């Protein structure tokens, strides 16, 4: 596991965009493993920087996103459907087609997890894959206790999660109690992952994760067990190393 130390979010935010666009650009048509959150906001603002001042195309990319609110249609604004397009989606040059984000909305949500986990591996998996960590170390939404060979799955939240999100939301009365999300498997088949971490929040969180210990207790353990992690950190998060 690789970790840079980042002086700011900006330099984490353009560091993590030029790895991206490595990605993009090595081959014809990658497949990447995007996130949302607050903490890739930079990274994508980044990107669609990119496309403009290095003439960076998106043209033949695919992607593939780790989560979604159960029950969210994607043009309800706390969807990460509709993040993902006000972000990113919309600013690009790529084909809408190949955009892929589990269905919140399904009727089915065993069989759309079941379903997306077959289009994830039919996509040949991906070439790098965005994560975020979570307080309490989860990744995706995969929360403590989740076993690190779990593939695509509905999961309910762990109220410090909501605790943690509601600040996108109305209230915390309009947080979502489900959700999708690719598993911890899922995940390790990637390629490559690139871990961001911002903020003083996450600093106990890094602690544990840079002290090795693994356990299904700490999702983000995992990652030891894959052969090419980078992690960037902020000075704020990197505060109780």
């Amino acid at each position: 596991m690789k970790v840079m130390e980042c002086q700011t979010y900006e330099e984490l935010s353009q560091i993590a965009a030029r790895i991206t666009a490595d990605t993009i650009k090595e081959k014809p048509d990658a497949v990447l493993g995007l996130a949302t959150g607050g903490t890739p906001e930079g990274t994508y603002r980044q990107l669609i920087r990119l496309h403009q001042t290095e003439n960076l195309s998106f043209q033949n990319i695919t992607t593939v996103n780790l989560d979604e609110y159960a029950g969210l249609s994607s043009d309800d604004p706390n969807s990460y459907h509709f993040y993902m397009n006000d972000r990113f989606f919309q600013h690009i040059d790529s084909k809408p087609s190949r955009h892929f984000i589990p269905n919140g909305n399904a009727d089915d949500l065993e069989a759309e997890c079941r379903r997306y986990e077959q289009l994830v591996d039919s996509l040949g998996d991906t070439d790098i894959q965005l994560l975020g960590i979570g307080r309490n170390g989860h990744i995706g939404f995969n929360e403590p206790g989740t076993s690190f060979k779990s593939r695509t799955h509905v999961v309910t939240l762990n109220e410090q999660t909501r605790q943690a999100n509601a600040r996108y939301f109305p209230s915390i009365d309009s947080v979502p109690k489900k959700a999708l999300t690719m598993g911890i498997q899922t995940i390790l088949s990637s390629k490559r992952i690139l871990l961001l971490i911002s903020g003083k929040s996450k600093a106990e969180a890094v602690r544990k994760l840079l002290e090795g210990n693994i356990s299904e207790d700490f999702p983000a353990s995992a990652l030891h067990l894959h052969s090419d992690v980078t992690v960037l950190i902020d000075r704020e998060a990197a505060s109780l190393r």
